[PDB]
């Protein structure tokens, strides 16, 4: 069962960005009192690590050599490290991050200042699954471009009828007290025409991960509770 | 050639498959110089990349003796593939089935050209991460990010015809019929309204058949700006 209850809190965490020395990643962790499972990404390659208390202990006790801490506390304190830094970025929590890819996997060397101490740890992140991967990528962002449809869907109906309402009001025989508020009718095919045309290879540009951290996490979250409640 | 055939198969729209009582995603693209395919199942992607004399190796041990050209074979293979990707509910004779390797994935098609019967196999192998990764997710992320300014565009949009008709009101002249009256508009309600009910239904991914019907177009699009 702790298995399946990591799996479950880090499917339902959101993504968050991590600025390592001279590059970003999109990083996706969930601590519990039992181990951790990290979910790292670049846009390029995608690596995952699921870790219980016992490697926990082992890793703890090769790296700082000389603190005789229990799993428990190790994993609380990288949490409590961690946190800060994926809720909002610029936190000066002393965070430094580093990445080393040597073979397939990938070495997350972090450093912190546990009460000005010094605190490391190492992520040995293999290269996630395809079916991990997959559903943590690609059937929620087809999900979300799907709500997102919908959405637009949505609002060019609302925005017709309130066009039709327009009609009427000019129908009626009145006139605006002003010239500017004047708006010219909605239509679909010439808006989506200019949206294509003007806008599209700005909004399209992801970069380096940074627009779906900021503007697309509420609908990932939402479309994943919905997909794991489902099944 | 390799370099094209690659282009070919990035600036290809998804098209759904149905076989056996399965459903497929299928980005297939047809040279004289071969062909690339990358097949999805929602769960995992294969992908297959073949030459002229792998073609031809193929269809020479497939077909004992159908004797064509590889190009005649490939353009044969085209012909007859395409017209089912780009329109579902084709009246074709291509029958295909899969067969679940451990890693990888046998994708036979078997048709009839000129009433003589025509057989094909796909041995797709697990796609690599970067040819999945630059595939399916960034431009599912250009997607969502486009989707999100069109939403942004309309919400703008219907703030001003809201601000219309609060001018339209304050005049005093009244509308003469009342089932046209539609409430303002308010981004934050209309969110949450819309997930609270509309989000299960909306975010239904299925089979695959949703993504290739509604917003090919956009995933077009986004790639072929990601290209350049």
């Amino acid at each position: 069962p702790v298995m399946e209850e990591l799996e479950q809190g880090l499917l339902m965490q959101p993504w968050a960005w991590l600025q390592l020395a001279e590059n970003s990643l999109l990083a996706k962790v969930f601590i519990t009192k039992q181990g951790y499972a990290l979910l790292v990404s670049d846009l390029q390659q995608v690596w995952h690590e699921q870790v219980d208390t016992s490697v926990v202990s082992q890793r703890a006790k090769e790296l700082n050599k000389r603190l005789t801490a229990p799993p428990a506390a190790f994993l609380c304190h990288l949490d409590n490290l961690l946190r800060p830094l994926l809720k909002d970025a610029a936190h000066p929590s002393e965070a430094t991050f580093s990445c080393d890819c040597v073979a397939d996997a990938l070495i997350l060397r972090v450093r912190s200042e546990l009460s000005g101490l010094p605190f490391y740890w190492n992520f040995h992140c293999m290269l996630a699954s395809p079916s991990l991967v997959s559903q943590h990528l690609i059937r929620p962002l087809m999900g979300m471009s799907l709500a997102l449809q919908c959405q637009v869907r949505e609002l060019a109906t609302l925005l017709h009828m309130k066009d039709l309402e327009i009609q009427d009001y000019q129908e009626s025989g009145a006139t605006l007290i002003r010239d500017r508020l004047k708006t010219e009718p909605f239509e679909e095919n010439s808006f989506l025409e200019q949206f294509m045309i003007e806008k599209l290879p700005e909004a399209c540009s992801i970069g380096d991960g940074k627009p779906f951290v900021m503007n697309l996490q509420d609908l990932y979250m939402a479309v994943t509770t919905q997909e794991v409640q489902v099944g």
